[PDB]
């Protein structure tokens, strides 16, 4: 019969830059071995966050350039915001 | 034989309000196509968060009124808090 | 034919503490019913969060001792940070 | 994603009659259990056969009144044929 | 996770020729909608048979030119044989 | 979700003895690579049959010694029957 099933892969990228500050941005090459049949959907979020109250909390995360073979794990803060340590989590299913 | 397998859907919903503050609360109808054969589960979180340090960080997000047809992507803040931008993420499996 | 498919179990854990500050750390055992063929993968994030601006934001979370029958839903803050309410969300797939 | 996967059920049914000839036709209700989700196809054939050369070889078999919960395994012969033994084999997938 | 599942298709082709005798051979086009990811395996047999004892029983059948799109349901006899009526059954799975 | 899926395997062994008559019995060992998770169901039938009319048609076939790793492809005739050529077909799903 015809049915719906999803293949999923997931992981966590961790960043501990303290005492140093974590970079404005960061991009990681995440690959799916083996590739998917079609380009899956991916969502990213935070599992651990270390933000200084001396400035507004501005943390953005995302999956950019999603290829059936992998995707770019993207993170960035902006303006005067300062991030000390942070863990990203992502899950891509199809 | 019998096996376990899930069908998962997933999406994001970006709310950029700056220079205006984001609505205190938000509810968006999300539709599943095609409908699940049985009610699915749904977890919601944040992929991007921009909140003013002028006050405590009070952000809530959920999936209310879930069914086989879909759910309501609910988000809200409370008290004297202020959010300039935020991205909600969700995933629903069965 | 040989294919890839998954089984995803997921959920949420709400911790309301205000007016009492939430515990520095909190562990919660989760059970997979029935058990997975093999050891799944879990990722935990936040779905709600209430953090005091009087200090930096320091929230961490993870899935510990993940077995075919369950994992431990871990939460913790550190140092001077304070938390009033929060919701954890996790999802596992094989 | 969408995939095509089938569930199959299959069985044999031996009929030994000799020294007596097997009855002109024979019907036997088969039960799928648990029931099927869709109404499946079924094909019947012969795994063993013992027929008399004294006449032509006239044998017929078929799945009948197929539900999502079973069907009638049917066998028969017409006219002057004489069958001494036979085993029906059947397979039903979806 | 990696599992083995199969997709199967099946069907029958009834040939009632009496009083006329059945053609020596028959090749029928069977197609698959939609086609397989990869080329299936196919097997054929007889569901009903009507062979004249005046001569030896000789029946052959097979799936020819099998591809992801379908195949050719071939049937034939040879030499002195005579077949009055007959049905073929086939099932393909990948 | 819980669903039903079968994994199948199939094949056909041919035997061309004319003018030599085919042995009374034959047993071919079949392997299942990779080995089913749990013991499968097998069914065998005739894809090509060539029998001399000078005696009753007595043919039999089956799958014996069925294990998750394989099975034995059994075939025989008995008493006065004489078989010149024949082909067996088998399909085993779990
Ligand atoms: C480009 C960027 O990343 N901007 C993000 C940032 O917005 C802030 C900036 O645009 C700065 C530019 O100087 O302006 C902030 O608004 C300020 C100014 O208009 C200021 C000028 O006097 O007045 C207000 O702030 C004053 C004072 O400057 C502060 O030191 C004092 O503590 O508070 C005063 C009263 O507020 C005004 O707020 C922008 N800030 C806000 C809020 O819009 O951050 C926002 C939100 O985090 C967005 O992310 C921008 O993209
Ligand atoms: C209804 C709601 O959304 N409440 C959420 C909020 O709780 C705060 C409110 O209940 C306000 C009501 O006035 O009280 C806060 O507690 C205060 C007061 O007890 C106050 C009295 O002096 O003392 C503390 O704060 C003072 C002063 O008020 C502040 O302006 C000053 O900057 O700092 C002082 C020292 O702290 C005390 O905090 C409630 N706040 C807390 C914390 O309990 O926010 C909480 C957490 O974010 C919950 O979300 C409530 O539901
Ligand atoms: C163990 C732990 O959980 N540490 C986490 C914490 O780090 C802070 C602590 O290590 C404290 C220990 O006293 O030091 C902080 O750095 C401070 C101090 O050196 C301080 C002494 O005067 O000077 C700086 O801070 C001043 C002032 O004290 C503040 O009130 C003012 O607002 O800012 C000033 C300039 O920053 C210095 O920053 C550590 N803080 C930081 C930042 O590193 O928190 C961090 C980040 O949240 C990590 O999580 C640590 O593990
Ligand atoms: C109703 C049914 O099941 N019929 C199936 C059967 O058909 C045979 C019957 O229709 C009988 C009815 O009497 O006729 C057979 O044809 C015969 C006659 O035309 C006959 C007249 O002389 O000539 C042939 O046979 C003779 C003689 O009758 C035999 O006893 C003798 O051994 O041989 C002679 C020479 O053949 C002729 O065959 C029908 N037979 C055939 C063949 O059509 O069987 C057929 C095929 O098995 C179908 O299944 C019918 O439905
Ligand atoms: C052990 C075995 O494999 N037997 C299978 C076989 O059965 C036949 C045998 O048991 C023989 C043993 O001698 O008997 C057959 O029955 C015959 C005899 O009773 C015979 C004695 O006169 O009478 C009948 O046969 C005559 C004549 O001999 C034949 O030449 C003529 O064509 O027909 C006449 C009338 O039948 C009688 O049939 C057994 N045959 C039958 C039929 O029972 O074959 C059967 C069916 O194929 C089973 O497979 C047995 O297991
Ligand atoms: C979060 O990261 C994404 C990835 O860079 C940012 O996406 C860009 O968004 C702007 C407008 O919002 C577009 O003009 C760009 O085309 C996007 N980049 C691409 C090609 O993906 C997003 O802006 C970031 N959010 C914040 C607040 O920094
Ligand atoms: C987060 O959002 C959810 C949904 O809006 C809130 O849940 C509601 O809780 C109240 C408790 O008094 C119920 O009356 C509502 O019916 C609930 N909504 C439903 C059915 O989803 C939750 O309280 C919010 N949390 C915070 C901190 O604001
Ligand atoms: C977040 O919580 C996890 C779980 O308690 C912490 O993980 C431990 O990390 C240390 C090294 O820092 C390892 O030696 C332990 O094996 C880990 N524990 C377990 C049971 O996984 C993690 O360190 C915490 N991070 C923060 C920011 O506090
Ligand atoms: C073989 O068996 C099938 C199943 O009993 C027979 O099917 C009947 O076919 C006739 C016409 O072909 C229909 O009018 C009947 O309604 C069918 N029966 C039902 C209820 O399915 C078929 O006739 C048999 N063929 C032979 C040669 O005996
Ligand atoms: C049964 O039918 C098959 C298919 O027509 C026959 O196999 C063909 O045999 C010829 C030579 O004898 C080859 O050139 C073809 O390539 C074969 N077809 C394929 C692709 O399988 C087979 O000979 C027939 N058997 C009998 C006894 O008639
Ligand atoms: C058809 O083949 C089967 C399999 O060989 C035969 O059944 C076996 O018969 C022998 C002798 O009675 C037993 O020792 C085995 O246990 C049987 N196997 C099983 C479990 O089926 C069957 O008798 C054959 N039929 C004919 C007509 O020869
Ligand atoms: O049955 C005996 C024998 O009759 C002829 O020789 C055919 O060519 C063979 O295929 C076989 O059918």
């Amino acid at each position: 019969r015809l049915i719906h099933v999803s293949r999923c892969e997931m992981g966590t990228s961790t960043h501990r830059c303290w005492p140093r500050p974590c970079d404005t941005s960061s991009d990681e090459p995440i690959s799916f071995w083996p590739p998917f049949e079609n380009t899956p959907n991916v969502i990213v979020s935070f599992g651990m966050l270390d933000v200084d109250n001396s400035n507004n909390l501005r943390v953005n995360s995302s999956a950019d350039d999603v290829t059936v073979g992998g995707f770019t794990l993207h993170y960035n803060s902006w303006y005067t915001t300062t991030v000390w340590n942070y863990k990203l989590i992502w899950i891509a299913c199809d």
